[PDB]
């Protein structure tokens, strides 16, 4: 199951809804540049072990190319390939002068030291610096990558730069202390919410006093849930982790479960609530349901359980196309994954335009500035479903694929 087959056919999948060339359909189904790199550094017993890095830029018609770096033991180039393609349709859906491209260093960080994450980091940003700039490829961390790290790869991109620009921009996900944007831990769980109540809308529901169910409690699902219950009103009444779920039909306080969980490293055995697994957790009688946990966790074997009235996939391709076919016949609305985690691009966009500009705001202004961006994608979103009677999917990969496709021809690239 290549991961770039299966981006490849999602797309072609979504021209199969739209008018667009066959011409720019194959160009839009290659990468415009990758780069793979030996990354050299030197452990802390005395030896040199050189490490595979990519950074794929798969688009950038619309704008620099803007993607994470992930430190995983099992990262492919095809991996990276699918996400940087994943990338441009989720910076487009979101309206973003951006591209997509995404990098990665196939490396088991949880056996690094500090002093050789760092060196790794510094390292990765002397093979690629001739590829990324503030406008030019801007990377975000990802999967095993997080605010130390980025922080590490500015300083090392801004040594190389001799201060000629704005080295802060050139990297988002810092610390505060040297560019960084705040807002940005809760970035992802806020679009979340955002696109759950513009989602309650669109169906005429007021979502004060009904239930959420959250898989997976990272600071995805138990952010979400949090911003849920303060936000939205509503009441969480089941989440779950790596282990199991708990359920609770008064609803559960995500502080205290969230202190549990740190507390023994599983939300199981939370008192005064009932234990139960991610199986039967998918299919409680709530209003929204959020997975913000694995991969492919709603199937057609269980898709007609599923009850919620509203789900937002938080996580990468929660849902297979079949369970989105039954979901849609069974009356439910989806807010497709690229569209729902729009929130993390969005905030590294607004950190962004902070970096270049030179002045920060605060964050009351970067929560209005997202709560507007997220309400715009997902009503656009929502209105290409009705207007053409596709799937949500479908309609946020037609909004994405016809912003770049038009990038595309205004640049001369593609003539029809
Ligand atoms: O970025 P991000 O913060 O959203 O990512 P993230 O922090 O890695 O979120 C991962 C979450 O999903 C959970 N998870 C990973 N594999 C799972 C599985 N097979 N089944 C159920 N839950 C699973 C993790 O549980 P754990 O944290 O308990 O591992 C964690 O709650
Ligand atoms: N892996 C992250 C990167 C986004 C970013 O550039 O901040 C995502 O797209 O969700
Ligand atoms: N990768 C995250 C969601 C996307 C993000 O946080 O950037 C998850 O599966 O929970």
């Amino acid at each position: 199951i290549d991961p770039f087959e299966m981006a490849v056919k999602q797309l072609e999948r979504a021209a199969q809804y739209m008018d667009i060339s066959e011409e720019a359909l194959e160009w839009l189904k290659k990468p415009m540049r990758i780069v793979e790199v030996s990354v050299p550094i030197e452990m802390d017993d005395g030896s040199v072990k050189v490490f595979t890095g990519f950074r794929v830029q798969h688009n950038w018609a619309r704008g620099p190319t803007k993607g994470g770096i992930r430190w995983h033991p099992a990262e492919t180039l095809s991996t990276v390939k699918a996400l940087a393609t994943w990338m441009t349709w989720k910076v487009a859906v979101v309206d973003l002068p951006y591209g997509g491209g995404k990098g990665g260093i196939i490396v088991n960080p949880k056996e690094l030291s500090e002093r050789e994450q760092e060196r790794l980091a510094r390292a990765y940003i002397r093979a690629v610096y001739d590829v990324i700039g503030p406008w030019t490829d801007i990377p975000a961390p990802d999967v095993y990558t997080n605010p130390k790290i980025m922080g590490w790869m500015m300083d090392e991109y801004e040594t190389i730069m001799r201060r000629k620009g704005p080295a802060f921009g050139v990297i988002t996900g810092k610390p505060l202390s040297i560019g960084g944007s705040l807002g940005r831990g809760t970035a992802t769980a806020q679009g979340a919410i955002f696109t759950i109540r513009e989602a309650a809308k669109a169906l005429g529901i007021d979502l004060k006093g009904k239930k959420i169910a959250v898989q997976g409690y990272g600071n995805a699902g138990y952010y979400t849930a949090k911003l849920a219950k303060e936000q939205l009103g509503m009441t969480v009444v089941a989440v779950s982790d790596s282990r199991g779920g708990i359920y609770n039909p008064d609803g559960l306080d995500p502080d205290e479960v969230l202190k549990w969980k740190r507390e023994h490293g599983s939300v199981k055995d939370f008192p005064g609530a009932t234990n139960i697994t991610n199986e039967e957790l998918l299919e409680l009688e709530v209003d929204v349901l959020a997975p913000a946990a694995i991969e492919e966790v709603i199937t057609e074997k269980n898709a007609d359980n599923i009850k919620a009235k509203i789900v937002a996939e938080v996580a990468n391709g929660p849902v297979t196309p079949e369970a989105d076919d039954i979901l849609r016949e069974k009356g439910i609305l989806q807010i497709p994954d690229f569209l729902c985690n729009a929130g993390g691009v969005t905030v590294s966009y607004f950190e962004w335009v902070q970096n270049i500009n030179g002045y920060y705001w605060t964050e009351e202004e970067v929560r209005e500035k997202l709560d507007k961006k997220m309400t715009k994608a997902f009503w656009e979103v929502y209105n290409t479903h009705k207007d053409k009677n596709i799937h949500m999917r479908d309609a946020a990969y037609v909004v994405a694929v016809s912003r770049v496709y038009q990038a595309m021809k205004d640049r001369g690239w593609v003539k029809k």
